[PDB]
């Protein structure tokens, strides 16, 4: 086996951006899916249609449990489309994850400054 790899950039550090956290509805979303892909975990979103047709909304709610923490975080937003709602939902869990101490600030690009 042995295995090998190349292309390591150990020259990427931030100052405040490291505290702020580059977690965009988009990132969070993907990230979420990423977390489920890496860990191989399984988690979906629960879209609940409310209001009238003319003006309805799909409440995208999602819940995940962290064993490394011993607890679980739940989310329930009311975005526009499955995508939106979902996104918000994700970011919801993401924000929490980063709060509890599961994920870590993002490095979307070589910092911004």
């Amino acid at each position: 086996g042995s295995s090998g790899s190349s292309g390591l950039e150990s020259e990427e550090v931030d100052l405040n951006a490291g505290l702020h956290g580059n977690w965009t509805l988009e990132n969070a979303k993907a990230r979420l899916n990423q977390y489920f892909q890496k860990e191989k975990i399984q988690g979906e979103y629960k879209y609940t249609q409310v209001g009238p047709d003319h003006n309805r909304s799909f409440i995208a709610e999602m819940t995940i449990y962290i064993k490394q923490l011993g607890r679980r975080i739940f989310a329930r937003e009311h975005g526009s489309n499955k995508k939106l709602a979902a996104q918000s939902c994700a970011l919801s869990l993401v924000r929490q994850l980063y709060h509890l101490g599961v994920i870590e600030a993002y490095s979307s690009g070589p910092s911004s400054g």
